[PDB]
């Protein structure tokens, strides 16, 4: 009965739950004494010996830049778990679903991508997952096989269709404000000059909202209109990596027109960016009825960014 903790970080702090000296040994009881481990921005490379702490209720980790996490899929009495930190990229966590007993994830503030899911969309007793300020996480959908969730905050992340939130058997509460679409995981479109169109009199220059293929869609299938605003606050387009002036822009609902393009301008064209806010007010769309209760359902106000090359 002595557990090895090769981390002197993590085994300082072991030994400072149980008042003992920095460097003194702990025991396979000692460890099992512990209801709470908090590892709060101290240096922990390894995890090591954190599988001893059987009887751990809450489990919180805040920027420790451990090289993976695995150690704790086997703490099958854990019942709230965080981990974040910016360097938490998606394959440091192991699947969790050894986790029986967890009823609160939170992987918030990281470096989580679209894999994330598949580790904890079995979870059987989650009632609440908070994944916000994970810019690249883009579709919450595989969260619809998870029987007990009632609360995702995906707040500050890149999702962008909300078809299918009426699967979720349990879900009753959707924190979902500030999405930017295309903000981590990048959006790039490889068109022909033939789907944009040139007038040589007005030297105008079209480019139609169809070619927005990731634009906020509501569950109902509503697909709110980009703001009419040309300030550089509401819109940002450019033209070969070079920004368009406000006053250059007309936005209709259908597309956006750019004045005072030359035919030469227009084959001097290989690159755009279409970067705006959505008008996605909070009262001018439906909310599903499972969270008319008591729920929320924000998805309120968020922001679109769609790079392309022009042929």
């Amino acid at each position: 009965d002595n557990v090895n903790i090769p981390d002197s970080t993590f085994k300082a702090y072991l030994n400072g739950l149980l008042g003992q000296a920095s460097t003194a040994n702990i025991t396979e009881a000692q460890m099992d004494s512990l209801t709470y481990i908090t590892l709060a921005n101290i240096n922990v490379t390894d995890l090591t010996g954190i599988e001893y702490a059987h009887n751990i209720k809450d489990l919180t980790i805040n920027n420790i830049h451990a090289t993976n996490y695995n150690q704790i899929s086997g703490l099958s009495n854990l019942e709230r778990l965080r981990i974040m930190g910016a360097d938490v990229t998606s394959d440091k966590i192991p699947n969790l679903s050894g986790l029986t007993n967890l009823t609160l994830l939170d992987l918030s503030h990281s470096a989580h991508d679209d894999s994330i899911l598949t580790k904890i969309n079995t979870l059987p007793k989650v009632t609440s997952i908070d994944l916000s300020y994970n810019g690249a996480i883009t579709d919450i959908m595989p969260l619809k096989t998870m029987p007990e969730l009632k609360s995702l905050n995906i707040q500050f992340d890149g999702v962008h269709d909300y078809r299918g939130i009426e699967d979720f058997p349990k879900l009753n509460t959707l924190l979902a404000y500030s999405q930017t679409i295309g903000g981590k995981k990048l959006i790039n479109s490889d068109i022909k000059s033939s789907k944009l169109t040139y007038n040589a009199e007005n030297q105008t220059l079209y480019v139609p909202f169809s070619l927005m293929t990731e634009r906020t869609v509501n569950y109902d299938g509503y697909v709110p209109d980009f703001v009419k605003s040309t300030a550089s606050s509401d819109t940002y387009f450019t033209m070969n990596e070079q920004q368009v002036n406000g006053n250059r822009l007309t936005i209709t609902s259908d597309g956006l027109t750019v004045s005072d393009v030359s035919k030469t301008d227009f084959d001097n064209l290989e690159k755009m960016e279409y970067n705006a806010r959505i008008d996605l007010s909070y009262q001018s769309y439906n909310t599903p009825e499972q969270f008319q209760n008591g729920g929320s359902y924000t998805i309120s106000m968020p922001i679109y960014d769609h790079y392309f090359t022009v042929d």
